């Protein structure tokens, strides 16, 4: 799959309002993570007594490892899908280390395009939320890849 130009501006217009309160989008983030995949909570263990939104709301490690998180992406993003050497570190770690199933980079994804539209509704349409829809199948197809590469299924 290839993004055009117009889909990636689509993308990009939309992780500058991300940029603009990293803090707030990383939060709402996990914690949709969190509250939708609930599976998804017992890959930080240090994270099992926050039991509701507002208890994760309160955490400021929670916030920074969704900041650290959509700082790479973005990162990624940016790159318009020319992104190998951005995806090596982060396949390594992600199927060597954490053990993070593909399936589960799918739910961050979909948890990450439904905040946007939570917190953005009136400028992030069908259109803009179907271009980050294909970046970020794009960015999944392209680490698994790497995963296998590295001898995991994910
Ligand atoms: C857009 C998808 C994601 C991006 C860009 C991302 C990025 C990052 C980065 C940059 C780090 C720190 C460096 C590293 O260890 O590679 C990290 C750490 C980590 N990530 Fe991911 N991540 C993503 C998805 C996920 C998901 C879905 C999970 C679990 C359900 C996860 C679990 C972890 C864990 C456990 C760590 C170790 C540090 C910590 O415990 O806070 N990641 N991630």
């Amino acid at each position: 799959m290839v993004l055009s130009e117009f889909e990636w501006q689509l993308v990009l217009h939309v992780w500058a309002k991300v940029e603009a309160d990293v803090a707030g989008h990383g939060q709402d983030i996990l914690i949709r993570l969190f509250k939708s995949f609930p599976e998804t909570l017992e890959k930080f263990d240090r994270f099992k007594h926050l039991k509701t939104e507002a208890e994760m709301k309160a955490s400021e490690d929670l916030k920074k490892v969704g900041v650290t998180a959509l700082t790479a992406l973005g990162a990624i993003l940016k790159k318009k899908g020319h992104h190998e050497a951005e995806l090596k570190p982060l396949a390594q770690s992600h199927a060597t280390k954490h053990k993070i199933p593909i399936k589960y980079l799918e739910f961050i994804s979909c948890a990450i395009i439904e905040v946007l539209h939570s917190r953005h509704p009136g400028n992030f349409g069908a259109c803009a939320q179907g271009a980050m829809n294909k970046a970020l199948e794009l960015f999944r197809k392209d680490i698994a890849a790497k995963y296998k590469e590295l001898g995991y299924q994910g």
